[PDB]
């Protein structure tokens, strides 16, 4: 497992919590040095459960699949919630079992069908370690509508944070203020599949990318991405999404 906590949480623990949460993933091999995550774990190895405790000290396990880094479902005190997918049924079966009460939320992880649940995109929620500690909070006690906005922060905090190292920057800098993503946080977000498989099929062609990656960057500007030799694949990416899951 691994841990975080707000009550005194600075830039410097939130970065080793990231660190250790990218450790925690199991890897084989690695590509152009970044580590290739797995096509498959059986069982309950296939889980990595994260305790994270808000600012009053109060705690909520979450469940991640190392395969994609997807959050499945989290528990609060004895109230397990699973988001409404096939792979989040699947995940109930392994974690959480001592749970006194299951419940299946009203939609599916993904961003669509999480921002129309919560009434807006994420380009208007706020996100840093304060917008955190109030999702942990809003975790707590069971309110579909509020869960969807909460989850959408502990998204991009957590599992975001973990995939892209700017992202993880971008985190830090709103250690005690929140802000809206910029449009390369969200760019990144959207593309992170794309840019796995074309980093995985560069290899057998001179790092060149078999069809070029559109992405916006931090000046705002848009930008095509066509070769292994770019800033983002040598510092900003830092887990690949295995091919056989694309
Ligand atoms: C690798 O990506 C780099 C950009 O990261 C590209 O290099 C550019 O390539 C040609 C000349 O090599 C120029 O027209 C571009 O404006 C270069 N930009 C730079 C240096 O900032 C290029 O797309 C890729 N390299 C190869 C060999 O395909
Ligand atoms: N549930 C979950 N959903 C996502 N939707 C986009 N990225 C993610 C993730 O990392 N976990």
């Amino acid at each position: 497992d691994v841990s975080f906590r707000l009550s005194g949480a600075d830039p410097s623990s939130y970065g080793m919590f990231i660190k250790d949460l990218r450790n925690a993933l199991p890897h084989t091999e690695k590509v152009y040095n970044i580590p290739l995550l797995l096509p498959s774990v059986s069982g309950a190895g296939r889980y990595l459960l994260m305790h994270l405790f808000n600012y009053d000290g109060n705690t909520i396990t979450v469940a991640v699949d190392v395969t994609n880094v997807y959050i499945m479902g989290y528990l609060a005190l004895t109230t397990s919630y699973f988001f409404n997918e096939p792979a989040a049924d699947l995940a109930s079966q392994y974690v959480f079992r001592s749970a006194r009460r299951k419940i299946t939320l009203p939609y599916s992880g993904n961003y669509e069908r999480l921002q129309i649940a919560a009434g807006k995109p994420r380009e208007k929620i706020p996100i840093g370690l304060p917008a955190l500690d109030t999702a942990i909070s809003t975790l707590l006690h069971y309110d579909s509508t509020a869960a969807a906005g909460a989850l959408l922060v502990l998204i991009q905090t957590t599992a975001e944070a973990a995939r892209f190292k700017y992202i993880e920057q971008q985190i830090q800098e709103r250690a005690y203020r929140d802000e809206v993503p910029s449009s390369a946080t969200i760019s990144l977000e959207n593309s992170w599949s794309g840019l796995s498989k074309q980093i995985q099929l560069a290899q057998g062609n001179n790092g060149v990318f078999r069809t070029p990656t559109v992405l916006v960057d931090s000046k705002g500007n848009r930008v095509q991405i066509t070769n292994v030799t770019s800033n983002v694949v040598t510092s900003n990416i830092q887990l690949l999404l295995n091919t056989k899951n694309i």
